């Protein structure tokens, strides 16, 4: 990977960046938290 190319095997900040995006979107939506509410020692269904 010559310097001229300007690309390294999976850059640190690049993998980090992907992690950042996924974290922010999932937590903001909180879709998981809402779904969990449905379950919680429920009695039954009509």
């Amino acid at each position: 990977r010559s310097l001229l190319e300007g690309e390294i095997p999976f850059p640190p900040t690049s993998i980090l960046l992907l992690l950042a995006c996924i974290f922010l979107i999932k937590i903001l939506a909180a879709s998981a938290l809402w779904a969990a509410a449905w379950h919680g020692q429920k009695p039954g269904t009509h």
